[PDB]
């Protein structure tokens, strides 16, 4: 049974009787020195973390791990080979630099990445954020045949991946990698599935080979869909049933391999064996002059010069590259965690912005884009049986060597079966599309936000829909707070557990005493509310009965000097039947002094302010004696609730009526400290440790 | 003494022991119903708050309030038509309009307005943002003598005034005037600082009478004070010396009027003396060929016929309106409240924001521009004296008759003397930069936002500034719960005391049971922050433990296949000396597999798992038995934490070590349950009423 035998304490009192630790806090100089104290060791850990292979080579097991890292390495090299040519034509490139954003930010991820189970490349948003940022790049370029178009294209995509990767080593080098956590599920849900709508209208000018102006940013989804929709007439039937039958086609043989994984082990590379199909196909039976479909190019085979990045598209894409390299170490981030928690290793948010910098520099600086980790080919690694970043490396060397040697295949390609393959990866982002009921359901709230989010994205482009999205989330949450459920509390059972005034049927409120709650911490948006609310719940506005006390003193006074009253040690004479009530009205630049605190020194008489006054005064009378303010779910104030409640309890305690504050730990009080929240008036020991503790007090006081 | 005495209860005991009052909560369908439900009375309280002014006209006293209130109306009068001669040059506009502003909407704010205090008018701020959207409008307007330019600003001007009065009417429809609970102490404290600047730096170019290229958002002041000074050596001596003496006199008479106001009542108009001095001294003497002083041109007298509003100007300055819109709303609530509070009146936000549209949509149609109410002007209406809004008719009236018969005054004004008298109200505003040394020593958390909206404001303009620096502080909400102080809790006193296990000396944990403390609400924000942190205060990863456990499950079953361990009751007989180690290595695909709940129900053995395995099996012991989290500070979880919550709590409970939560509220509770929290695994016993409580039944449970 619950038993207790304790004095009341009021955390003075309770600070005197149990002495303290004395903890000494952190300073500045502390901090600073020991960050600039080098030694060895730390050096040591220091270049490890920096270079995390050396840390995992030499613990490889040559045993268990070769065939399956192998196996891994060349599905995911050939499934990455396929996923960067069907990418490269979302930046409205040649499909050569695909083969660049799948090889060269690997390698050096290979030698800077933490993960060991993710696949760095293009991911399909990625690369339509690129050529949004390309597109209006090369319409705000001052100005000083197609390929000359294509090269500056080319060239802006460069730029525009370097200046990314440039933001992204500056980010890991700071050590802010904390960044990622501003991004809810709600809001990655939301977005996610406007990410896919996006993917899948502007797979479209791809699946029935039109040609579509390169839209801009302030509504590009609605753009691109009218100006598809108004050329249908100018379609390629051949070209559509095709894309139709190999999408359905990956789409049940998908949904195959996914129901079927015990008994099928290595889940079938249905990709490889049917763009090897389509090749086939399109090759002797020339799908390209017995039909018009159209077919990649021919594949210049070798790698390209770098260049120098424009010093005008840096300028000119600045924002976007911002939102760009915030995507994309957002999206590594959520893929790699999921890994890292399936196979308990540790991860470095730091390190992997780091890595992903410097390969999106390397590759943008050799003419690519920007890259990441892709879930669809990264699951496609894990599944196969990938166990390290050495598959990585296959999946590196395989695409290298489609882009060296073999680079004759792929050239008969269809240029839509590429499309239907990087769109039936949309299965998993829109059945996501099923979470508005969940979170209706669920929340009714974060429903809202992902509504908000779904709506911004598709209203203005994933460039500015992700920043109007979190500064939609981060005011979700002022909102949550704006209008706290503020209660008054109880006694319940004649004991120590108190509960809500609207609950509960055996209640007992002490006399004279009131007990506020508010469940919410108090900032600037709340320190009106819960000053409206208290004082509601109070029943009167203290400084309505501090100005009309101090209006009965001034008139009591007044009558005092004309002699119509005379003073007593207990009561007045009261030499006057009735007064004319001559009530004064005090005129401006004046009123304040009714504001002042009263102190009837002079005056032997105690007034009581609740018992009656001669000559009918006003002086509304008050009930409450105490006030209990339950500060238990109070998490900080800064600064405007500090003045708000330190008016309130001034207010409070002038009008005589004590105040104390309830349920707070040690860290809130010696932070109000500083606040210069004591003085004179509010001492310290108007903080106490329980409910039952502050009624207890009151009890003995009053009797 | 603290004495209490009742059995352990648990939020579910408590329940069924102490009946709920089942109140119904609020549906969707009542709330329509009451809203619609119209009546009588319902119908008459809704015209008189449409229409405040007829609540107060009758209860007018016409023998206290007539001379005060007509000696308050012709001060505020004189003092409102020369501030809007000062204001309507910020705009680069003939000063005309600014009578405009200084006499429309005032007339309307009689008619709907229901504070009864301050001055409805142009106040400096509001001008400089007219003119920053105008400059932004006429340079962006598509084109189809100097004159001509003076048409097209003022045309811009009415244009955005009307849009911006057409967006204040519909908020105030809209009843959202709580909006203005978004702004901060401390980001009001840095705009009116960065302001102060702004006017400062855009009254340069009248001070010394030079001419000033009109600049744009992006960077104004910055842009302003390059090109003011460029042009030194085109300066006025005569206007500088002119201004700097008319300044001293005004602050001088300023510091005296604030120093003395006891014995001078109905404080010296030093700007109407100021003024006709001026104008005095300038005719006859001849300021305008003597010198080369710029001074007001001629007033043409006479309303003007009202425009239609452009739509291209509408269009092309949507932002800008919004911003300025919600500026205005807010100086005028802020200086409002003040006076309202004083005086001990009802406010109605709502009302305000009414009365401010249409009072903006009046003037506008009228060729003025947007208006509020100004510190100065409605400071000087009060301490003159003023008692309701007729000294606001008072005022009209005297605008008016200089707009109409007076207007050949104010002709010889030297243009510059309205320059001073404007920024010489600027002491009391520039004053508040002594504002991040306390912030600092006292916060050192909203000193950030107030030097961040500083930066932000001189940086990019007020009508971005704003909107920037609340984005930053609604981020800076999240900013302060980003890093809860997780702690520790242990016992104090042998009592039920509860507190940090950092702070004390007699303390004493219970044996196996660590008890949590998360003082923060957990969001997206927090819940990774808090699951490490509570993780490593426990000491272990529950899911290693967990699948350590599994794999030596899998083992052991292994080698009872084998036939290499017999199972008995207690124990096994182990008919084995030594294993060759053959430890497994679990492939992909597979793992998962580790992850499912241990269930050793076919063994008759029940395995303690703490004490030893046969063939020295891994089997990480854990000391801790019981965990308390204590949910006394959180305030609300949405979906994320929720997610984060159970998993955790499923992992705790996999393992075999049970999970109380404590501290919570009814409230809070009911909200949780709708998450679909509970379920065949965590049951809603795990909630309690006190950390106590839970300990007890902790150790009554165990023994
Ligand atoms: C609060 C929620 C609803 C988000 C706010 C939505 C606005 C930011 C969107 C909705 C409608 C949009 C407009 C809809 C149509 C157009 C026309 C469009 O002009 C073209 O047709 C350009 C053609 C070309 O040059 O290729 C330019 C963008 C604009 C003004 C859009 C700008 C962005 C707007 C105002
Ligand atoms: C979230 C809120 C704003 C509700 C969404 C309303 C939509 C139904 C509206 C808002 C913006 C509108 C679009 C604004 C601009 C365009 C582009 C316009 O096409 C062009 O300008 C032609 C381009 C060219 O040929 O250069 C065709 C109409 C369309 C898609 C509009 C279709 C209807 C839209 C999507
Ligand atoms: C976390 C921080 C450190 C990352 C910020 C990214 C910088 C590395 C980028 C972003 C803005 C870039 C600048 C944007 C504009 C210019 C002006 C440009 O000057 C010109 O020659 C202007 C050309 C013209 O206007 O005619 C020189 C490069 C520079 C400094 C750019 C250099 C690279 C900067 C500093
Ligand atoms: C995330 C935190 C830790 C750092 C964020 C810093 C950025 C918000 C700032 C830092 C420097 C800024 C840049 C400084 C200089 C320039 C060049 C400027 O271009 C010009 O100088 C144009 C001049 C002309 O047109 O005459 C365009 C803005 C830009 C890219 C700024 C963009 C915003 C930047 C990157
Ligand atoms: C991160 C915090 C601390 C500061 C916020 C950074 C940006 C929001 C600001 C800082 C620097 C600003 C830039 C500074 C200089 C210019 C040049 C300016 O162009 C001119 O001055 C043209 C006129 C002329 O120079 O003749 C256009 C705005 C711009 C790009 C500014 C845009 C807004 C920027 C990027
Ligand atoms: C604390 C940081 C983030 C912001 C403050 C930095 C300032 C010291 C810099 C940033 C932008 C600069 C401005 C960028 C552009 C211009 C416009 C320029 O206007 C012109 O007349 C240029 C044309 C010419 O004179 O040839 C004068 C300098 C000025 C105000 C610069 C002055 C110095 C500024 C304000
Ligand atoms: C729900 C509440 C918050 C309503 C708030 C009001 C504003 C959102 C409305 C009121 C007046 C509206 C404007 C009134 C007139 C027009 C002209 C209209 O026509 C054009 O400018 C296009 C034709 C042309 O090119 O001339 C475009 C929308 C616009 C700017 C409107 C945009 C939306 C505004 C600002
Ligand atoms: C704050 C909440 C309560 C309401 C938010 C509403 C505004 C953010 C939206 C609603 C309607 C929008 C307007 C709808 C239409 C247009 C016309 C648009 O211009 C064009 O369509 C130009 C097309 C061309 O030039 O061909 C410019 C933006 C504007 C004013 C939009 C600006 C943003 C507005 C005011
Ligand atoms: C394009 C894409 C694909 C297509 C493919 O990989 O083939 C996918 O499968 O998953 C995605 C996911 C899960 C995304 O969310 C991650 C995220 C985390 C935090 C902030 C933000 Br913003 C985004 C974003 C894009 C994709
Ligand atoms: C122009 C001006 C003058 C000049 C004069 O009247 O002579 C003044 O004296 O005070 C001001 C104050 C105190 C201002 O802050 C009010 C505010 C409240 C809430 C949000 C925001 Br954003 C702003 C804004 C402008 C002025």
């Amino acid at each position: 049974q619950y038993i207790v035998a304790r004095p009341v304490y009021s955390t003075n009192a309770f600070e005197e009787n149990h002495k303290k630790t004395g903890r000494h806090h952190k300073t500045f100089l502390d901090h600073l020195k020991v960050c600039c104290s080098c030694s060895p060791q730390k050096a040591k850990r220091i270049v490890l973390s920096l270079f995390p292979i050396a840390s995992w080579l030499p613990a490889y097991r040559l045993k268990e791990w070769l065939l399956s890292d192998i196996v891994s390495g060349i599905s995911t090299g050939i499934v990455a080979v396929l996923q960067g040519l069907a990418f490269a034509l979302l930046v409205d490139i040649p499909p050569v630099y695909g083969l660049y954003a799948s090889f060269f930010p690997a390698i050096i991820y290979l030698f800077f990445g933490t993960s060991r189970h993710i696949s760095v490349g293009p991911f399909p948003i990625l690369s339509m954020m690129v050529g949004l940022a390309v597109s209006g790049a090369v319409s705000k370029a001052v100005p000083d045949s197609l390929l000359d178009d294509e090269r500056v294209r080319v060239a802006a995509a460069a730029s525009v991946t370097v200046l990314s990767g440039i933001i992204q080593l500056a980010f890991g080098i700071l050590r802010i990698g904390f960044v990622v956590i501003y991004l809810s599920e709600s809001l990655i849900s939301g977005f996610t599935t406007a990410a896919a709508v996006h993917v899948l209208v502007s797979q479209l000018k791809f699946i029935f080979q039109l040609t579509v102006p390169s839209h801009t940013d302030p509504v590009s989804i609605f753009k691109v869909l009218y100006s598809v929709f108004s050329q249908i007439e100018k379609t390629n039937i051949a070209d559509l049933v095709t894309a139709l039958i190999v999408l359905l086609v990956v789409s049940i043989v998908k949904e195959i391999n996914q129901r079927f994984k015990d008994k099928l082990p290595v889940p079938i590379p249905i990709e490889f064996i049917m763009t090897v199909i389509a090749a086939g196909v399109s090759y002797g039976c020339d799908f390209k002059n017995r039909f018009k479909v159209a077919v990649v190019g021919d594949m210049n085979p070798g790698f390209q010069p770098p260049i120098t990045p424009d010093v005008e598209t840096f300028q000119n894409t600045v924002g976007d590259c911002f939102g760009i390299a915030m995507v994309a170490f957002a999206v590594a981030f959520s893929v790699a965690s999921v890994y890292s928690l399936k196979y308990d290793y540790p991860l470095d948010g730091n390190q992997e912005l780091i890595a992903l910098g410097l390969g999106n520099i390397v590759c943008g600086v050799f003419r690519g884009f920007a890259g990441s980790t892709a879930l669809s080919r990264s699951a496609v690694q894990e599944s196969t049986g990938g166990k390290t970043q050495i598959a990585g490396l296959i999946g590196a060397i395989i695409v290298l060597i489609v882009v060296l040697a073999i680079g004759f295949l792929l050239a008969p390609l269809q240029k839509s079966v590429l499309a239907a393959l990087a769109l039936g990866n949309l299965k998993g982002m829109l059945m996501q599309f099923a979470e508005i009921g969940r979170l209706w359901r669920k929340d009714k709230y974060d429903c809202l936000i992902w509504i908000m989010t779904f709506i911004f994205t598709i209203v203005l482009g994933l460039g500015l829909g992700l920043a109007a999205s979190v500064a939609f989330q981060l005011l979700t949450i002022v909102f949550r707070t704006q209008f706290p459920k503020c209660s008054t509390l109880a006694n319940i059972g004649r004991t120590n557990i108190y509960k809500n005034k609207k609950d509960y049927y055996d209640m007992y409120e002490p006399e004279g005493v009131k007990i506020f709650r508010c469940p919410s911490p108090i900032y600037f948006a709340n320190i009106g509310f819960f000053r409206r609310k208290l004082i509601d719940a109070v029943g009167f506005s203290p400084l309505r009965i501090l100005r009309k006390r101090n209006k009965a003193l001034r008139k009591i006074r007044k009558l005092q000097k004309q002699g119509l009253l005379q003073v007593t040690p207990k009561g007045f004479i009261c030499t006057v039947d009735t007064i004319k009530d001559s009530d004064e009205e005090l005129d401006n630049n004046q009123i304040e002094v009714l504001d002042q605190p009263i102190n009837t020194t002079d005056l032997p008489f105690h007034i009581d302010w609740n018992d009656d006054l001669p000559l009918n005064i006003e002086v509304p009378k008050i009930s409450l004696h105490s006030l209990i303010l339950d500060f238990s779910a109070v998490s900080f104030l800064d600064v405007s609730s500090v003045r708000g409640l330190k008016s309130i309890l001034q207010e409070f305690i002038r009008i005589k009526v004590d105040v104390y504050i309830v349920g707070t730990d040690d860290d809130f009080i010696e932070k109000l400290n500083r606040y210069e929240f004591f003085d004179g008036e509010v001492k310290s020991s108007i903080f106490f440790l329980t409910i039952h503790d502050a009624v207890l007090h009151i009890l003995m006081k009053k009797d």
